[PDB]
């Protein structure tokens, strides 16, 4: 059967937890991640400092075969990044025509719009992303912490980050896997 | 003066539990140093991810006293921190110091093993209970944190936002813990 893959894009600025509880979660699911940095395979400084260092860099991952989940962290800094970033508009466009799944999260829908993907789905950000990610009415807003429109799926923040990443392994490995994978973290 | 915050990082240490305490206590204005306890190269953490001590142990130690010393959890990561005599000497200096220690997921058997805070009403992950209560050297509790006076236990993952703003509470108060949580849109 394989495995399900996932590319998580790290860029400079990335919310750390955004991008560590998901990564976390979905290799517990069985899904093998790649943490990609974007600027290369140097080491990522991330909104609140901490350093991650990729798998590899945006630019092998890249070359690396179809991703069943391509996941936008959230962060000021990188999802500025992300939407100002040409390989990202074209991973982007890629996957969605592919009838892929991506998840953001945060202010990382916000590089959704800056790549214009998605035009008309439902969605949904932080509260304070919601005036960018909403002009030029692009989109339906939704207030739900985790919000799956399709082939879409968004989160409104680091409070939301295993709602987010539970609601990935679900939509990729299915119910049981997402269950079992639940349990041990002891959520509430 | 800002509080300050000592994270001691080893390898298999659960990553979401060193990541959450420490973005969130930096939110808090917490300077903090994120230890890696092998030295300063990078940290492979229980699933893989790698992260980049702020510097190593031995010269984050050297760096004045902290208000809080967190062990993060994992088997891994709490195995070696239990094994390291150098962690022995932090905390055992952070309790007489009367400063704040805290553990969570499999982090607080770190305490059992250097005999820190004995007697302590602590908790712990689920599967890490037996090995705590081993020699009924504690008191154990169910709550998804738990602060026995200077003594801080939370119980995993699913915990570490109210283990790190339970943190923050205890060393900036109600109101910036309450300032801190309002935008990571918790519920």
């Amino acid at each position: 059967m394989a495995s399900k893959r996932a590319l998580v894009i790290l860029a400079k600025g990335a919310e750390e937890m955004e991008t560590v509880i998901p990564v976390d979660v979905m290799r517990r699911a069985g899904i093998k991640v790649t943490v990609a940095g974007l600027a290369g395979k140097d080491p990522v400084q991330c909104s609140r400092d901490v350093v991650i260092c990729p798998d590899a860099s945006l630019e092998d991952a890249k070359k690396e075969g179809p991703y069943d989940v391509v996941v936008l962290p959230g962060g000021n800094l990188g999802a500025q990044n992300l939407s100002e970033s040409a390989a990202v508009k074209e991973i982007l466009k890629e996957q969605e025509n592919r009838k892929g799944l991506i998840a953001a999260i945060c202010a990382g829908p916000t590089a959704l719009l800056a790549h214009e993907i998605g035009f008309g789905s439902k969605v949904t950000t932080h509260p304070l992303a919601k005036d960018k990610m909403m002009n030029g009415g692009h989109y339906t807003y939704s207030e739900n912490r985790v919000e799956k429109d399709g082939l879409i799926l968004t989160s409104r923040g680091p409070g939301t980050s295993f709602e987010f990443a539970l609601a990935i392994v679900e939509a990729l490995n299915g119910k049981e896997v997402a269950a079992q994978v639940k349990a041990p973290l002891v959520l509430k």
